[PDB]
């Protein structure tokens, strides 16, 4: 319903990722951290993108909660936005680059 889904377990992450893959929707993951200032700044923006693009799935993964998922995706700066289509990584934005994130959503959705 145009909401950011906070994934608190790998199981939670995987079920939403599978839903995206299955339904052909773009999935955007915000790899974030509670200690991260830049993450805080971009958080409400990511939430507003979720409302703006109800046809895409917006996931939030706290890197200290899901250390294995962050590792598997090679997250090495915070925040990192990964773009997933058909289950596979297709793009990324490193840092709270508001315009770049918007541009990439619009472009990858169509």
């Amino acid at each position: 319903e145009g909401a950011v889904i906070a994934c608190h377990t790998k199981q939670e992450f995987d079920t939403h990722m599978a839903n995206g893959k299955d339904t052909g929707k773009l999935v955007i993951i915000d790899f974030t951290a509670s200690w991260c200032g830049p993450c805080r700044v971009i958080a409400p923006v990511f939430a507003e993108y979720a409302k703006k693009f109800p046809g895409a799935i917006f996931l939030k993964v706290d890197v200290d909660e899901l250390k294995d998922v962050a590792e598997a995706y090679n997250v090495e700066a915070m925040p990192t936005f990964l773009f997933i289509k058909d289950g596979e990584k297709v793009d990324s934005v490193v840092g709270g680059r508001k315009d770049d994130i918007h541009t990439k959503i619009v472009a990858l959705m169509g």
